[PDB]
């Protein structure tokens, strides 16, 4: 199945999910010149307080922080979105060396790796349905530089240990994502897709401008992950970044 191997990554997806040479895929270089400020987006409200984790996962491609979802907790609106978009999860891409590992580029700059903080609009009821509609999710994307340590992510840091290997999860109670945020929500938006299949085509991408810092040790701890399962040999889960696709005529949009 598919994965970010030379025999099933991101150049064989077309075949199980047509889609990956669609009309809207992500991610995308942001040329920042070719960028227009957009006085119409609203200001952008990113409400994590309240947000109530549950678990950490490794699925054999990342690992997920999962949240309960079950209510209004930790939402995203504003900016381009209309409506409410609730945090159902978390995830990182990151590569094998520092010189690359994020999905966007901007200036086809590439980053050591991007955040994804993943959200539903609340108007279609559950995830799922969601995903069967062109504005059904909402993904912020944060970029990773190294440099200092990022407190706010130590403690995902300090559990990676304890899910290794594919299928392996972890309790990820009382985590507050907004240690995760640079201080700056200047961001760029366009509309695109899931980056890894089913390569959906049902999200609103927030870029944000300033990347976060992280630690050499931070990101040397991500890529000590396995994308293999327990008693399997290893692989390390490292380079799990889809490369930028075609713009294809959209317009990436500035809130600055
Ligand atoms: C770590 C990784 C790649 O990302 C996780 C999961 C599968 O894909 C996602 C969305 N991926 S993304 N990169 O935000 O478009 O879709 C769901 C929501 C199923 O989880 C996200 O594994
Ligand atoms: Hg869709
Ligand atoms: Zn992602």
């Amino acid at each position: 199945h598919w994965g970010y191997g030379k025999h099933n990554g991101p150049e064989h997806w077309h075949k199980d999910f047509p889609i990956a040479k669609g009309e809207r895929q992500s991610p995308v270089d942001i040329d920042t010149h070719t960028a227009k400020y957009d006085p119409s987006l609203k200001p952008l409200s990113v409400s994590y307080d309240q947000a109530t984790s549950l678990r950490i996962l490794n699925n054999g491609h990342a690992f997920n922080v999962e949240f309960d979802d079950s209510q209004d907790k930790a939402v995203l609106k504003g900016g381009p979105l209309d409506g409410t978009y609730r945090l159902i999860q978390f995830h990182f891409h990151w590569g094998s060396l520092d010189g690359q590992g994020s999905e966007h580029t901007v200036d086809k700059k590439k980053y050591a790796a991007e955040l994804h903080l993943v959200h539903w609009n609340t108007k279609y009821g559950d995830f799922g349905k969601a995903v069967q509609q062109p504005d059904g999710l909402a993904v912020l994307g944060i970029f990773l530089k190294v440099g200092s340590a990022k407190p706010g992510l130590q403690k995902v840091v300090d559990v990676l240990d304890s899910i290794k290997t594919k299928g392996k999860s972890a309790d990820f109670t009382n985590f507050d994502p907004r240690g995760l945020l640079p201080e700056s929500l200047d961001y760029w938006t366009y509309p695109g897709s899931l980056t890894t299949p089913p390569l959906l085509e049902c999200v609103t991408w927030i870029v944000l401008k300033e990347p976060i810092s992280v630690s050499s040790e931070q990101v040397l701890k991500f890529r000590k992950l396995n994308f293999n399962g327990e008693g399997e040999p290893e692989e390390l889960m490292v380079d799990n970044w889809r490369p930028a696709q075609p713009l294809k005529n959209r317009q990436i949009k500035a809130s600055f």
